[PDB]
């Protein structure tokens, strides 16, 4: 399927944003096995296709901020002028309660430092899931807070605000009506984001009571006053929470969000999505559910490039790794385990030869199937995969294939192997006509 | 003590050294979940009891010699003058064959450092497995080799030789007769082990045909003539391989083997054993079988000193990590998870706090029992193990007994908690008056 | 001015063209280097022309597992947002010369080498390699010294098809040498492969050394080459010369290296750009080194965050980084400064600034914003903390004595009572 | 002059520790060019002999103690049970001021990690210096503070304490008479160090009024009450503190202070030194200048063993660094820069070869001379020091002695090239038969 858009490592609170004709979305890590939120660092994966996602790594932690004591929540960043600011939540050592840092980069994928040594904002309490959007005049804002929400106006360093922390009026007209919460007078719960299509400006955020809701609000200016304008998305499968981001690309919005829809997914184990998201005629959203998301790629995938292993569409037991030697890669858990890509262009000459950077820890009875359609579709060459003895190390396997390919395919990697786990590693691989 | 001596990780190919009045064992690392062997680094474990085992870590690794491709196996450290040389086995880069380095370290537990920035020793083939022994006029003798056992005199220096690479004579005479294999003529295997007793000089080696037993033979010189002597154990459990470390302590001589006793053990996830070695009146030894091991404490530990989570006498469901910040810890893995220490003397006046630096990831729920005398037995203490975010963020937490405990107790702590996996992790504990 | 970059001693400048941004790759020649000293890459980049973004190491040898050493004259070259950086190494397998090659998705990495394994190694003098990539998507390799030697390149760009070609090392082709019969023709090395309408050049030191420039043009990226003529002669304190040539925004510059630093010389060079003039039928007329560019192509806005190496001329600074700040600079003596030019305060103006600086001394630490030189008028004056050493930092916020309007250029002078290593600065910013 | 013992680096604060029959002593770390104390981590040396002098590195830094903002000074570390505590005073960023931590360790080379995770003691100020003892009785005692001198006493676990904070009754009788200082009453300054003598327990401590000397108190017990005794050594040379740590080692007593001493030695740049302790049979303690050390080896070393090039008797235009790959290391400055070692026994055979790990960054030119007795004395053999590219690539060379060389002998190496400056790099040396 298409959604969630990335199955080998738990995902949440997503980000997107644009740079140079890409798609990237920072997101939160859940921690395997986790029964609470275990979140540590921050990720980003991008598209040129809307199918196929690459996995960038980790670009950020916690402990990048040195006052910061952990829980490393939802995040957004934002480009001006080829810097990347890095808007984060995290819990300060100095007084034990949340705060919003900063973080900048010179490229989407960092490296990220934090420029400030401390909270660009802390408030009394409640100081977490930033949004920050630059309006068409280059004024930058900020909304954040849960449960209250909270504004203030950047300066153009976007690293200070000047002004007041702004508490925005709770009201039932502005964020719609719960019932029987006093510290909640509206259905707002968290996690804003600011958004603008044509002379209207939108706040999306999730509601309450849990399990939560994806509502929004509309305005005519950034800084309100906000209108409610209902339920973009009911609260539906097995995460208590959802966290919407939503972008144009390409002449197309987005909406991403996410859920508990991987095997062992729950609230805190969760998993980014996306898909497209339509406006009615008057700028109003109508209600929608969770879809399979995006059916047909944008663009097509050159596979006479290099191409990583974690650039993946579709994937079943493939968890993502990394290191210093080889950068992002993937390990295979179990037998039959595969990764896919969709709309590969082999074009009409065709692809004769194939590469693959792989290893693995067993000592015979390792294979790589490169398959056509589905994961038991036509066998279009075998790989054996040498013992490396660890995925610190890698060997490159060049093989002939069996029949020249031509044309769009979507192509699969099946992982075979006599082990009950950790069949083998994959980096990365390539056609050769 | 109880056998496998070691519960927290798969360990094999033990060395024993005595330094300073304590006793540490180096041994080989077994990944986890292997079907091949996969070992990268070397550990070391001591003991001053014989019941109770400390987890020092990793000590040197297979990419600490830069000309190493891999396969790090089984090793000997020795002492001279307060410096200490580990003789490891490990494949080269340069010619992608076995070949025998040192490295050199001021402490049992390092750091150790390649000194000669290449092999010590690296012949045509088989080039595994070294023993060194220090001679009582101060002479260094090395012994190594599968399939031929290979000899050299090493120089003072202890990390070079003198003269030619010496082919021991493998005849029946020397080491026993296997049936027609035309590469192994004799029972010798591979493993061999120097040891020296009154007068007599000791070679214990595992021998083939496989399944692997331990054979030893003797000699009035460490440089031979070798003479065989018999079987000290025949092949027993779940590994194909045994290898043998020999050493005397206190006035006791001591047997250091592997097996596959763990859950998940086998030939490629062994663990490390120990039991006494018994001489007959003329110097031969009895055949005997693998036993229980150490039966009784030779001294008592000291509870009202920092004990170490990874000091382990018996433990179930626990394995150890490290990092940089705290050292050596240990992670309980289910709820009932334990560990133990054997023969703790807590004196006539009794302990009536109890100390204990722990985290978890859950959020509720977990706690670390004090029991005496068995995982069952009374309860001692609780300790309310707190949400520190990961095994990077530790707490300190100090209870009040409600029970004074006084002589000689067994004390097991029991790890609880209502998460199935990673229950809490655990860096040391202490008592106070 | 030249040099560029004068916070390091840089050398081997292979420019590249990324999203609307000039970067420049550079090898690095250690301090007080008595011979060939080099272990990493660098990568400056600059929006322009007179100011330069130092970005830090960006790939060091010991990132090919496979190197021994001698990180020489590398090239960056993108596609589809892919970054394929061709480095000369060293192999421990054989102890000769190699070319290897990484790849990155941005132009400041990470890169990783992706083979394992040099992508080519010939007989001997494999070093300087050139990548080019054609109008019609064909990416065609260069190399070589004394030999050149070429390769055509696939499209992963990470191997190649046919064989190793030795390119005929004739007169008409390269010039001539008289001597040497191992080099019959001007080339030494360091070939750089450009092309301009409806020409390709190939820029290439030449000797007997002292090296000079040399090109020679032809009307395929493959040859045959015909010797054009000598672009820049020997001159100044580096024995060798390396050309990097390439167009941005409608400009085509000349980046090349020389000794002008204090402490330069052949073994401690350093970076240098100045335009390149064609005639009317695209040859190029002989140029000495000049002062470089004179204005900028753009203007700098000091309301948003300049790194404190971003910089335009400096004296008595040094360059350095670590993991939480990244790249930052020192001030290795009294009177030491940074300046960056053709800064935009506009009509209303700067009222406040800030500082991401340290210092390990006691007291007596300031640092003086000026405008228009090192002795101009001060605008306002930081007071630096102690903080005992470049792993913590402060932010200092000041109000300027006046506002500043209009194009000015910032001079940064750090001042203390100590014989070294006054203070460590990160970023600034000046607020309205 | 035997004194700095400490050539290659800025050292301060001894405080000696024996242990297994070899001395340490733990200093702190003054950063070259300081005009303010610049110090960041630990250092401990080490001698069999107390001519030369081993350098182990860097065993503990102030980032170590994930709650410590920096200054790192004069620290103590206590061996018991072959557990090794090592109490340090760094600057706390929860409040900014002053506090004792402990570092724990399995050796004396470490590795060193906090076990608390905070303070072992913070008051309201002062707390700086701390000393440890353990009496014959087991029991551990704690003196520290400036201006106020402060007592506790540790419970059994070491990492602990009992009772209150015991401000020590600042009196004359006790400390002697300043005079002009309401803060200051007595002559006491900072930095004390508690020593036992028979049956008399001693507290020497840096006085006042600056520059500062070293007194000494006396007691029949370790927790007071104290007697002034007198002055141990008056205020003398370019350093303004002077720092004391007293020891028992082989049947002498050693007096560790520190002085400004080295070429571009003062106050921030200090040099450890060492001289014998005399004491008049009442057990009172005669007035003593500096002096310029040992005179003489109380042990020979073995040249025929690897010897650290970082172990040094004497040097000049010599800095020590490390890495992980080879450990501690030296650089020769310049042309003539020279080490030595001191009562090196050759025997009765002699040497005949010699080894040595080295290298340099420049292109021919280079060697490293071995003399006998003095920089400039006879010639026993000439390394040629081959181009490696930097101090993390190294060779080793090995070259036959143009003498044979036998006896007792004082060994200098004389590094010579034509460059100014980094002339090259050493690790070990040693001496074959
Ligand atoms: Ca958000
Ligand atoms: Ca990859
Ligand atoms: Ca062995
Ligand atoms: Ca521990
Ligand atoms: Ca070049
Ligand atoms: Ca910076
Ligand atoms: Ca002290
Ligand atoms: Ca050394």
């Amino acid at each position: 399927m298409q959604n969630p858009i990335i199955q080998t490592m738990y995902t949440a609170d997503p980000a997107p944003m644009v740079y140079n004709n890409r798609l990237y979305v920072y997101t939160t890590h859940d921690e395997d096995q986790s029964t609470w939120f275990n979140m540590n660092d921050w990720k980003v994966y991008s598209t040129n296709d809307m199918v196929n996602w690459t996995d960038h790594g980790t670009i950020l932690k916690y402990s990048d901020f040195a006052w910061a004591k952990g829980d490393a929540w939802a995040a957004q960043c934002v480009e001006k002028n080829g810097k990347f600011y890095l808007y984060v939540p995290v819990v300060s050592k100095v007084n034990n309660k949340g705060a919003i840092g900063v973080a900048v980069g010179d490229s989407p994928l960092g490296p990220f430092y934090d420029v400030l040594g401390k909270p660009l904002v802390q408030s009394e309490w409640g100081d977490i899931d930033p949004t920050v959007f630059i309006d068409d005049d280059g004024q930058a804002h900020m909304y954040w807070g849960n449960p209250k929400l909270k504004y203030v106006k950047l300066n153009e360093d976007m690293i200070s605000y000047s002004g007041d922390i702004i508490e925005v009026p709770m009201t039932e007209e502005s964020f719609g009506k719960r019932d029987g919460n006093p510290e909640r007078p509206t259905k707002y719960e968290e996690g804003p984001w600011l958004y603008k299509r044509k002379d209207l400006y939108y706040l999306f955020w999730p509601g309450g009571p849990l399990p939560e809701f994806i509502g929004y609000s509309t305005s005519k200016s950034a800084k309100g006053p906000w209108k409610y304008g209902g339920i973009v998305m009911p609260a539906e499968g097995k995460s208590f929470t959802n966290h919407p981001g939503v972008i144009d690309f390409r002449g197309k919005t987005y909406f991403f969000y996410h859920n508990g829809a991987l095997p062992g997914g729950s609230g805190f184990t969760r998993s980014v999505c996306v898909q497209e998201l339509n406006f009615n005629k008057d700028g109003t959203i109508p209600q929608m559910k969770m879809t399979e998301g995006i059916t047909k790629g944008i663009a097509a995938l050159n596979p006479y490039q290099l191409t990583q292993a974690e650039t993946i569409s579709w994937s079943e037991h493939v968890k993502a790794f990394q290191n210093d030697k080889v950068g992002v890669f993937v390990r295979a858990l179990q037998n039959g385990a595969y990764t896919s890509v969709k709309n590969v262009d082999f074009g009409d000459i065709g692809a004769s030869a194939f590469s693959a950077r792989v290893g693995t820890t067993h000592n015979g009875g390792v294979t790589m199937e490169i398959r056509m359609g589905s994961q038991e579709g036509p066998i279009a060459g075998t790989v054996k995969v040498p013992l490396t003895g660890g995925d610190d190390r890698w060997e490159i396997i060049n093989v002939k294939l069996d029949r020249k390919i031509t044309g769009i395919q979507d192509v699969y990697f099946v992982f075979k192997g006599k082990a009950s786990s950790n069949i083998m590693y994959f980096d990365y691989w390539k056609f050769s006509k």
